């Protein structure tokens, strides 16, 4: 056993030793003796020159394409010689030498990270394999200088495993859409080289926004008895997520009054709330309605506004008249002053359109004073004469002022004592 | 027009006002004349005593069921008198008496709030009615001293709507399953009436929790040519979320080396793994196998454990001799000493399994030696005499230390010249 050391790659004709006097031998014996090596396995790699008895390197030795990921490597030259015919044996180690790069399966990788992922959670990231073995084959790892993601080198030491790409930082879709990280790669072994990657990261759509109005609270004005399917409003309602995260319906809230859902209808998809039931503005003089519109994700996210609807009143109601009381028949030496009837009015609606104003036949004695609001007594007017007239038909009008008016009538029958 | 004024809800017989003599009649003027007061619509609820004309509550005068929502009440009552027949006019105003609570449609209240809602953001809380008109009817809202939620008391300015329940603080279904606030409210006016209402949340289950192994490392020693379907692994991952987002499916990470994937199986359900390929130690001593564990929600969330197997050698390779050289025929002459043939002894398996050792049959003249590690040269050993043998059968025998162990043979005509 002789033993020779050598680098791998080495330059053609390299001095590997002298071979012929390590092994004791003398150069006018080496030609005659027909001085022969051979390898074991591999083949011409090395040669040796019987002139100077100089064994050195006659083909290309690639350490890797011998021992592979093995640790040790070493050529095996077992020499011949003849007459006596001897056996020698010369082990010449190959040592590894740095010429291979770490190098990555993808130079890009298209990495799909979620935006509801929790902090402080680590994605497996795919490792670079070297060839060469040793300090050569040590990997250094080094990521760019981001805010949103973090790296951790993974350790010898059991339960941890894995490249670490972790978490710190929260994520946002709509914010940004895509990071694009640089992931370098050195070995240990000098000279130092290198390895790039490029990973495209885009961030997955979470259902995590909630629809929102353009204005937070809507106010209408809608007149009375307007025919169902009138248009009472138009909303809109906007949603930062994509998909069915995004696609908003509309309804009305679960707390809403039962009258008021009877009333009105909202367009899920329009969102447009329209007329359903008849509207009177004396039953209800106006309408707070709660709208909700809702995503259609796996765990729907609502926002909601409110639509306060004024009703307008109209002039839809006619006058009432009431006669309260009667002093009848009236006696004939009944003076000037005396009180026949007590009139009331009344009226439903509101404002101008339930403001009354009282007439009546001008061809009657008796007269007509006003004494409180609403309130009217028939006072007679003027003298009378019984066997003239003995009867009279007073014939009361009563006329809101709403544009249009309505009118109602009341006569009376006086008859005179 | 003559105005009074009393608090609604009276005892029975309450002092209204002297309304005989503020009329300006007289006590004697009152029964001879029939003196009479009459409501407009309303009924008996106001009587006068004719012997000391005095106006007073009649009956139960409950002003929410006159005016109602009405700022305004007041009772009009008409008076008559007879000989000669006199109309006078008395208005008695019905102030209001903070004699109605705070109502709430419901006493409880079931309400689904997500885990994923977005911070300061408000739900629609339902506000209490009150039957009350004025300083009465002014609520005061006031919620429970709880961590999670606050309150926010609405306001009279517009783009501004609805009672306040924002989040400020972070929620999690997993932490606390459900939370019970307790609203109460307060008129404004004195006596002070009360309101309260349980509102029992229940936060929805958010797909925000990834999968996670009991351990993150899992280290398995395997044998060699061990059948397909071989269990490697069993693997365990538990998830904190509920339904399809509790429910976890296992997989090789998309990043497996493609030997690998072919190597081996996994259920997606179970989590075993089991070997379905062939499996050589002397292909590859080992395989680093990244594990996923995928949910199911509507964006699934990834756990990943590492589990590597190192294969075990087995003897299942027979040691190889190989002639390397020869020198026959050798002569008669031929001293003690001299090589015949040189011996090369490999084995594919490692340890004691490729550990070789070397024999022949002892009716040979000629010696085994060691010169190197699985090398042998054939030397001739004793002395030879051409006419008695002029040939030889050297049969060779190598085999490993394995157990059990692998043998092979080598035999070569040895003539003599
Ligand atoms: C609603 O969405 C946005 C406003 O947020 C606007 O661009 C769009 O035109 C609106 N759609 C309608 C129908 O008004
Ligand atoms: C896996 O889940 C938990 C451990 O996290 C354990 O209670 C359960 O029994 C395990 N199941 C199996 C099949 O090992
Ligand atoms: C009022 O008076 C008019 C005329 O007399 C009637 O036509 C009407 O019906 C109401 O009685
Ligand atoms: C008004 O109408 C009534 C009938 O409703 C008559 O009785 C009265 O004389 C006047 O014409
Ligand atoms: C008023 O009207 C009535 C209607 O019949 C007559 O009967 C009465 O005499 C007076 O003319
Ligand atoms: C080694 O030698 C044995 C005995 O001669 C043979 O049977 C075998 O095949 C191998 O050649
Ligand atoms: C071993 O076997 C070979 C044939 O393979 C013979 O030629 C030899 O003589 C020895 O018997
Ligand atoms: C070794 O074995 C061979 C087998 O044929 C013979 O031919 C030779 O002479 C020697 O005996
Ligand atoms: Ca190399
Ligand atoms: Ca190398
Ligand atoms: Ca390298
Ligand atoms: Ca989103
Ligand atoms: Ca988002
Ligand atoms: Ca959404
Ligand atoms: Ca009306
Ligand atoms: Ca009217
Ligand atoms: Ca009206
Ligand atoms: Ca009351
Ligand atoms: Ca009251
Ligand atoms: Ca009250
Ligand atoms: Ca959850
Ligand atoms: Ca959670
Ligand atoms: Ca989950
Ligand atoms: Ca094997
Ligand atoms: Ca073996
Ligand atoms: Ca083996």
């Amino acid at each position: 056993q002789i033993h020779y050391s050598i680098p791998e790659e080495a330059k053609h004709g390299t001095f590997v030793g002298r071979i012929a006097q390590d092994l004791g031998l003398e150069l006018t014996e080496l030609v005659p003796r027909l001085f022969r090596v051979a390898s074991k396995d591999r083949g011409d790699l090395l040669e040796v020159n019987l002139q100077n008895g100089i064994l050195f390197v006659n083909s290309r030795i690639d350490r890797e394409e011998l021992c592979g990921r093995s640790a040790e490597c070493s050529i095996h030259l077992e020499v011949i010689v003849d007459r006596p015919l001897q056996v020698f044996h010369v082990e010449v180690e190959v040592r590894d030498i740095n010429d291979n790069p770490p190098r990555f399966p993808t130079t890009q990788k298209n990495l799909f990270i979620a935006e509801s992922r929790p902090l402080d959670t680590w994605f497996p990231l795919e490792g670079a394999s070297d060839a060469d073995i040793g300090i050569n084959a040590v990997l250094t790892y080094r990521l760019s200088p981001n805010d949103y993601f973090s790296l951790e080198k993974p350790s010898n030491d059991e339960r941890v495993k894995g490249l670490g790409l972790v978490l710190r930082k929260s994520l946002d879709r709509e914010e940004t859409p895509e990071i694009i990280l640089v992931l370098t790669v050195t070995d240990g072994g000098k000279p130092e080289l290198t390895g790039s990657v490029q990973l495209l990261i885009t961030v997955l759509d979470a259902n995590d926004n909630a629809p929102v109005f353009d204005r937070s609270l809507y106010t209408v004005k809608l007149p009375e008895n307007v025919p169902n399917g009138t248009l009472v409003v138009k909303v809109n309602a906007s949603d930062l997520d994509e998909g069915v995260n995004g696609d908003i319906m509309y309804s009305f809230s679960t707390d809403i009054s039962p009258n008021v859902k009877y009333k009105f209808h909202i367009d899920p998809v329009s969102g447009e709330i329209i007329v359903k039931g008849y509207i009177d503005f004396e039953e209800c003089k106006s309408y707070e309605i709660l709208i909700e519109g809702i995503d259609k994700g796996q765990l729907p996210l609502s926002g909601h506004c409110k639509v306060i609807v004024q009703v307008e009143d109209i002039n839809d109601n006619v006058p009432e008249l009431e006669f309260k009381s009667l002093s009848l028949p009236i006696r004939e030496n009944s003076p000037v002053g005396t009180v026949i009837a007590l009139i009331s009015v009344s009226d439903r609606d509101t404002g101008v359109n339930g403001q009354v104003t009282c007439s009546l036949t001008s061809h009657v004695p008796f007269k007509l004073v006003s004494t409180f609001k609403n309130y009217y007594s028939l006072v007679l007017d003027s003298a009378l004469d019984r066997e003239t007239t003995a009867d009279y038909k007073v014939v009361v009008t009563a006329r809101d002022g709403g544009s249009p008016s309505l009118w109602a009538t009341a006569s009376v029958s006086v008859e005179v004592a």
